[PDB]
């Protein structure tokens, strides 16, 4: 996250750390088996990190629980990012508890406009390298879909949004890829891609996860 604030320790306690051997991706526990990520973090080997603040400490409210099954969409296409979205299952559920939280899945698709709330461990600047221990947050805005096409002609289908603001200096980046954007309460994205980072009319894109809420539903049924 480029721009945003330390969130405060298990104050987003629906945001997991996805790790295989190191953090590389987030996710988003949607109740006590399964978390919500991005497709584009596929890896085999994954373990589940929830209850995280320090990656790099234990602070004592962690839960680590390895991936039993990963789903990746059946039209995800890593080419073009379309339907960048997987389910993960955890080997055992969460306790849930005011530390570890699911986070409710979308009824509605959000509002242009809305202010929402990413989240992840990823790289914080904008130009160079620097990737945090604790949890970052940022407050964005969903941006018009005319705005977000204007931005990436071409490229943004039905089932992507951008968020953010176009000139520059705030957005999520390498690292935070498969976590929450929440708004309303729901989730609502999936951190995907964008140019580079907090770049200037380069918002980020997310995957639109209320036009997935039927195929986890089901997905989660028969799983
Ligand atoms: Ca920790």
């Amino acid at each position: 996250i480029v721009g945003g604030y330390t969130c405060g320790a298990n104050t987003v306690p629906y945001q997991v750390s996805l790790n295989s051997g190191y953090h590389f991706c987030g996710g988003s526990l949607i109740n006590s088996q399964w978390v919500v990520s991005a497709a584009h973090c596929y890896k085999s080997g994954i373990q589940v990190r929830l209850g995280e603040d320090n990656i790099n400490v234990v602070e004592g409210n962690e839960q680590f629980i390895s991936a039993s099954k990963s789903i990746v969409h059946p039209s995800y296409n890593s080419n073009t990012l379309n339907n960048d979205i997987m389910l993960i299952k955890l080997k055992s559920a969460a306790s849930l508890n005011s530390r570890v939280a699911s986070i409710s899945l979308p009824t509605s698709c959000a509002s242009a406009g809305t202010q929402c709330l990413i989240s992840g461990w990823g790289n914080t600047k904008s130009s160079g390298t620097s990737y945090p221990d604790v949890l970052k947050c940022l407050k964005a805005p969903i941006l018009s879909d005319s705005s977000c096409k204007s931005a990436y002609p071409g490229q943004i289908t039905s089932n992507m949004f951008c968020a953010g603001y176009l000139e520059g200096g705030k957005d999520s980046c390498q690292g935070d890829s498969g976590g929450p954007v929440v708004c309303s309460g729901k989730l609502q994205g999936i951190v995907s891609w964008g140019s580079g980072c907090a770049q200037k009319n380069k918002p980020g894109v997310y995957t639109k996860v209320c036009n997935y809420v039927s195929w986890i539903k089901q997905t989660i049924a028969s799983n």
